[PDB]
DNA sequence: GCCAACGTTGGC
DNA sequence: GCCAACGTTGGC
């Protein structure tokens, strides 16, 4: 489910077609930690909440959006 | 030229 | 001291 890594998965808190993936760092000082990425319906990758907000504009309110989990967490 | 994966760091 | 957010870069 939602806490699987290495798996592209729907993010139901975002508009239709958005997906999320958690990538485990393979090497270096933070090996084993993770980065979370989002993918637009067109497949473009997004790496931060401000980046999502710039792109989505007023079609979403990301104020309570938790980037790491992909859930709204007021 | 693109882009995933690394490391950096300002703001907290 | 941590980490959200991003810049850089080698490998392609």
């Amino acid at each position: 489910g939602a806490t699987e890594s290495g798996k592209r998965m729907d993010c139901p808190a975002l508009p239709p077609g958005w997906k999320k993936e958690e990538v485990i760092k393979k090497s270096g000082l933070s090996a084993g930690k993770s980065d979370v990425y989002y993918f637009s319906p067109s497949g473009k990758k997004f790496r931060s909440k401000p980046q999502l907000a710039r792109y989505l504009g007023n079609t979403v309110d990301l104020s309570s959006f938790d980037f790491r989990t992909g859930k709204m967490m007021p």
